[PDB]
């Protein structure tokens, strides 16, 4: 039922979700000036090298590559972390022009993007368990601009006309996420929710400083997607992304001056 349109997006969503309006809800404006240098944050440390993708599919709001979690192959640790969270599964959020699609805004600019890694603490066992938890996830959120194309990128994109519409799925190994990954990994940190329906305030959020660059071509592929089912009216797969929620009471700590 919840979507990304008139009758049943993001100021609809309180009604079936009603912690939409609570005190730890993402994504948020990062004001750059305002955000806290924290000198004793550590550097993030981001293990991918064993990464086992498995399968990419679309459910209606994203699409989404997902990994084997089954033991600590793909790891996100350090940074403002305590203990080891595994990769589950990766997605993006997206516009219907450059000028907006990224959920988190710097200083009011909003990217053509967002990639969000998402990772759950083994303390939990599984990820069902950690989103009842106040530091269950960890998302790794990445700004995407237009201009050159990312290489690492491509593989992804060119498999999307083989799942454009809710429901379909593919399979899709040997992925390499570092190649999604941006030079520096500097960061800014908050305690925040998932930004789609539950919308648990369950996530570390981490969001990286440097975006990365794509290609107008590769976005433009995200664009032919679509949120409904074969079968039913064509409503392409853009702006999929929820907008900044208020800061309430939370601070937002950089890794860097
Ligand atoms: N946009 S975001 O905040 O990166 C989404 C983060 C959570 C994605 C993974 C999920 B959410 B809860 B638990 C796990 B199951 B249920 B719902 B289902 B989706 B998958
Ligand atoms: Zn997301």
């Amino acid at each position: 039922h919840w979507g990304y349109g008139k009758h049943n997006g993001p100021e609809h969503w309180h009604k079936d979700f009603p912690i939409a309006k609570g005190e730890r809800q993402s994504p948020v404006d990062i004001d750059t000036h305002t955000a806290k240098y924290d000198p004793s944050l550590k550097p993030l440390s981001v293990s991918y090298d064993q990464a086992t993708s498995l399968r990419i599919l679309n459910n209606g709001h994203s699409f989404q590559v997902t990994f084997d979690d089954s033991q600590d192959k793909a790891v996100l640790k350090g940074g403002p972390l305590d203990g080891t969270y595994r990769l589950l599964q990766f997605h993006f959020h997206w516009g219907s022009l450059d000028g907006q699609g990224s959920e988190h805004t710097v200083d009011k600019k909003k990217y053509a993007a967002e990639l969000h890694l998402v990772h759950w603490n083994t303390k939990y066992g599984d990820v069902g368990k950690a989103v009842q938890q106040p530091d269950g996830l960890a998302v790794l959120g990445i700004f995407l601009k237009v201009g050159s194309a990312k290489p690492g990128l491509q593989k992804v994109v060119d498999v999307l006309d083989s799942i454009k519409t809710e429901g379909k799925s593919a399979d899709f190994t040997n992925f390499d996420p570092r190649g999604l990954l941006p030079e520096s990994l500097d960061y800014w940190t908050y305690p925040g929710s998932l930004t789609t329906p539950p919308l648990a305030e369950c996530v570390t959020w981490i969001v990286l400083k440097e975006p990365i660059s794509v290609s107008s071509e590769q976005v433009l592929k995200f664009r032919k997607l679509n949120f409904n089912g074969e079968g039913e009216p064509e409503e392409l797969m853009v702006d999929n992304w929820r907008p900044a929620q208020p800061l309430k009471n939370r601070q937002i700590k950089a890794s860097f001056k």
